[PDB]
């Protein structure tokens, strides 16, 4: 798609959608930094920064160091997330808390660290990965879906806060994990092809929500 | 509306919407228990139980005691909530955490304690008070709106989980606080007039969201 | 509900939802005029006016006569409609045309004849009966659902046009025909209990659309 | 994007979005047929067929001739439309009728002529151009918005009818006319990059609907 000379951040980049998206931006010519709670392999095709999105103080330290060295952040992709399933009244409190800590608190921490960069640079793009579970109640995914609804809500709110600065802020809502297809939708929303698309949420699940 | 002989629980009953709704159920003839983090006055027209919805262990103890004595819970109204405002990148971590702890975790704790009662009794009604902030991004209310989107999502998911048991589960989304009007909408959704209405969300804000 | 001293118009009043709603307003003490393409029985509990909503010139003549004699129109209920089913590529052109003529053109004609009354009187309520078919694609109901989506859209647009005059304009979306339950929802939306509810659409179908 | 060897139909191809989209498919290597009520210029870069989408008998003759000669229809883009504005009670009956005849009846006629081709070939893509007016009430656009809501509804219904045949059916909702940007979104939805996206509607209006 040609993101050459563009600086791109992708969270949850160690695995799944985040990894696929980081690889896609690399192939499109972008300078990519991938962030994750930890990295397993010894070698990655993008720059790696250990950063758990759920850890506010760590996100603070890492982002603050990186932003001091970068002239602009062309795209931020929030793709970190965890899935913990169970009936609402059977879900453990640990699972409930970690679900929200990662799925909502993570993007919140990123937004707290990056919003001023977006304001000052006056443009760029944010893509946040939610879930079709945020659109329709799914069996066993009450907490997951709820956290992903909060994430989508937060993403559009940040979109409104950054609209005056010319930042496009969109959401992708995948179904059950395919990662390469999600990556294609993220790249599109991050590209100049989508320059008048903001506050939108594209559901990529083969029509499962029937337009919801 | 005549809820005589009906057993009704209302959370956040010390003030605002919860109080207005508890009073309305009392006037309609219901046996009402009001719950709040604390009670200020010395006298209330409903039975009062100190219970912070955000405190899982307390919710456990109180609900478990009460359910052992009650044959059925005809209506549960989740009306506890807190509002903490600010730009996304300026909001304190304390405000972020308490927002979610109360606005989402609260109803989660109630659902964990009451879902089996609803299943076993095979019917009844749940009404959950969200916000129009969950429907459209509002300035200064990014976290509040996000928490209220999670709450609505969770409420509809519990609605789906309890649909087989004949429980109606609906949401009311008020604008900025009027409490008596919200109470009227809650009573309607809790009544037998609304017996085929479930998984719905009525926005009561004078059209502010333009149908969103 | 006590609509005594209120003047109420209900279209499609000869049968189904319109009839049930007209009867309910009569029982609540309202002065009711029912309108239909034709009336079958010899006796009705409301005043009857033969008026096919699809016939613009007839709607013009009837409404213009009636409005000259009435000081205010407290509630207008659009409940006329027809259902013609079939696969999209099998539906006859006659069925397609009549579907839109009645389901959309009907309310359009009413709005053309009544909007100035609402503006001049500065208040009142409009309730329009759409369908859950307008919310989610239903098998065999492509044209019906499409016409009902247009109707809902038109109703909210008229709601916006009349918001400055203090008119509340809401939609009820029933599932497959129960009429007494729909009537209860219409009366609620038309009442002073719902005075801060406008541009809303309540789906009454037992949760079939899963919140859509 | 490389649609070489793909056969693509675009309606409303003489001007605006339809023209821009037809040109874009040509540049991407597709075999393009453009359809319009009439063609003004003497020369176009795509094959042209005079066909008013609103004229069912003409659509029948033209489509039936063309389908007899084509092995597959890889993409259908419905981009015909007219805009007639005015307050609801001031809009002329001619404007009301033509709005629906073109904006809804047009795609209906195309669907009646092409659905069996899509079923038999077992795949392909449909993109239908609605409007952000279908998402939120806009001043002066009550009829236009209503017709575009019907169009979107019909498009998703056809999407459901063709889902079993592997056809992707999506909607693009532009704001006030930019055509090249809409064309980019249409090409994306028509491409194999979007192979798991169906029944979706992308609003391209710079965030005007605030996610609605």
């Amino acid at each position: 798609m040609d993101f050459s000379g563009k600086n791109v951040w992708v969270t949850g980049a160690g695995k799944g959608i985040g990894y696929a998206t980081a690889l896609a931006f690399v192939e499109a010519g972008a300078k990519v930094t991938g962030f994750d709670q930890a990295f397993t392999q010894e070698q990655y095709p993008f720059a790696t920064e250990v950063m758990d999105v759920a850890d506010a103080a760590q996100v603070a330290q890492v982002c603050q160091r990186l932003l001091a060295e970068t002239e602009r952040l062309d795209a931020l992709v929030n793709a970190a997330g965890i899935l913990r399933m169970g009936a609402t009244d059977q879900l453990s409190k640990e699972d409930w808390q970690q679900t929200f800590a990662v799925n909502v608190g993570g993007a919140f921490n990123l937004f707290q660290q990056t919003m001023n960069q977006f304001r000052r640079q006056r443009g760029g793009a944010i893509v946040t990965v939610a879930s079709d579970a945020a659109h329709t109640p799914r069996i066993g995914m009450s907490a997951y879906g709820a956290s992903k609804a909060a994430l989508k809500s937060l993403a559009l709110s940040v979109g409104l806060e950054l609209a005056g600065s010319g930042v496009r802020c969109n959401v992708v809502s995948p179904g059950s994990t395919r990662p390469q297809e999600i990556a294609n939708t993220i790249l599109f929303l991050a590209s100049d092809l989508a320059s008048h698309i903001t506050l939108q949420d594209i559901v990529v699940d083969g029509g499962s929500t029937l337009g919801a």
